[PDB]
């Protein structure tokens, strides 16, 4: 791998990046700075105002919630799904394992590209013409508050590293392409592709952040930690199973 | 109106999720029924002795739950079993549709629980010949006159989905072309009770267009093959609703009969 075929790779995932998910981290950022105001969900009231508004397709208001958190969820699934079919050699490998990398990456997926959508005090949601405060969901009832906390605590430390969406496209794609998922059958081309991308990944951070010192480490210190919070999350999810309880249908989307 | 190229690609990625979501593709089916190989033959299952063989020798033929119970009911419980798995297999193919995530979630709902029952038997088609169906994966066969033969109601309610299967099966459909057929059915605007009909015919009219792309590639000397097998989805209609019928008539006389909460649920209203 020359410096050229790392940056053909590197402008190959961005474009495809952009095409992929709806609200790109620099539009989303220019909304959260404030460069049409998005509608602001803040309390009980102004919820009810805003699924009026917006027709949120994502009944107490703390489970309401919830349920929007796993539809856009389900969303964003099929978006990096697609995604992943754009990364060089991830359609080559046995079908297997590529239903396996994605069925273990999504959920480390989706909290790194969530924190493109928030800052300390709220999160952007329908394509960004919402804006729901971080003290609103933290104050929700019973285990619900605490299960959206961590969410915003993850992203306000990743966003200080201040990654850009062609920073993002690759290290998503390094998220993808990990050997250690349980039960991949052909090891060996997952690490080569993940070594192409990293090469990547090191030369745009070195290119894009000249003065940010071994942000690469940094990075990497992220995307182990993600694999520390995403089991925290699930089971959290488990003990919401068993204490909130949905037709069976909806069940199997959600499964 | 798309292009030919985007049509391509949206029947490849059809075909990719489904291979990827179904356990038992038609031309792994086609491999066994026509043998000529010895790792692949199936157990045969044709009468009550080697029905005994084949749950001693074989993923369970029939639920070990039922194991007590008349051998009506068993096999019976051996559809239903297998048919809650396929609603949990559409379900997940329904998703890698674009577009099918993004609708109302009370019309993704509703698209599954119509949709589920004319795939269903549409995929069956893909396990039978005119002889019998494939089974536990299909590690058995299990005999058309075997399930005909069923007392009571239960004979009568195996055979229709046989002479489908048969019909069905004379327009040659491989799996590529299933693939497209079975999301252009999920995508029914048609469906009682949608509350947004329109964004759901615009996601069929890109999976039809693919769908007639495909199969004028695919068998170019078939004509009209995409007129008769709108033709096809046609009839499943009236063939789920015989289904329907018989089913909930045989559930108020059998009270051996359980019915999964998945599909207890879908066949409500
Ligand atoms: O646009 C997007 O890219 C996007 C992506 C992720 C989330 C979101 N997921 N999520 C999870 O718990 C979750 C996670 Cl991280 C990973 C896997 C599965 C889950 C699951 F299934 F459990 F849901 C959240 C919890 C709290 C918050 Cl603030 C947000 C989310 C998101 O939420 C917007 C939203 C919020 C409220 C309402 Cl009413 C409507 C939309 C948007
Ligand atoms: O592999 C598969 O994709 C597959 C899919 C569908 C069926 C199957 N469903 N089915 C229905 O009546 C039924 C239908 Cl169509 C729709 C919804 C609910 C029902 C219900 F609940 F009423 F059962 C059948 C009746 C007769 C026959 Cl021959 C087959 C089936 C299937 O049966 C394999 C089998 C046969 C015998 C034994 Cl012992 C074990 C397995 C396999």
């Amino acid at each position: 791998m020359e410096s050229a075929d790392l940056r053909a790779l590197a402008k190959h995932l961005y474009d495809s990046y952009i095409k992929s998910f709806p609200l790109t981290k620099a539009k989303a950022r220019a909304i959260l700075t404030g460069k049409k105001s998005p509608f602001v969900i803040y309390d009980m009231n102004s919820l009810m105002m805003g699924e009026d508004k917006i027709k949120f397709k994502h009944k107490e208001v703390a489970i309401r919630i919830f349920q929007g958190c796993q539809f856009r969820s389900v969303e964003a699934v099929q978006e990096i799904t697609e995604y992943a079919k754009s990364i060089p050699g991830f359609v080559n490998l046995d079908l297997n394992d590529q239903v396996t990398l994605l069925k273990y990456g999504v959920h480390e997926i989706i909290y790194t590209m969530l924190a493109s959508l928030m800052n300390k005090d709220g999160v952007l949601i329908s394509e960004g013409q919402g804006f729901m405060t971080r003290e609103f969901l933290k104050s929700l009832r019973k285990p619900f508050g605490d299960f959206m906390e961590p969410k915003f605590e993850f992203a306000v430390k990743f966003n200080a590293l201040e990654l850009d969406d062609s920073d993002l496209a690759i290290f998503i794609a390094v998220i993808i392409l990990s050997g250690d998922r349980p039960g991949l059958l052909n090891v060996k081309p997952i690490e080569d592709i993940q070594d192409n991308l990293l090469q990547a990944l090191e030369l745009q951070l070195k290119l894009n952040h000249p003065e940010s010192s071994q942000l690469f480490a940094k990075l990497l210190q992220k995307m182990t930690d993600l694999r520390q919070i995403v089991t925290e999350h699930v089971q959290l999810l488990q003990v919401i199973k068993k204490t909130e309880t949905l037709h069976p249908l909806l069940q199997e989307i959600y499964k």
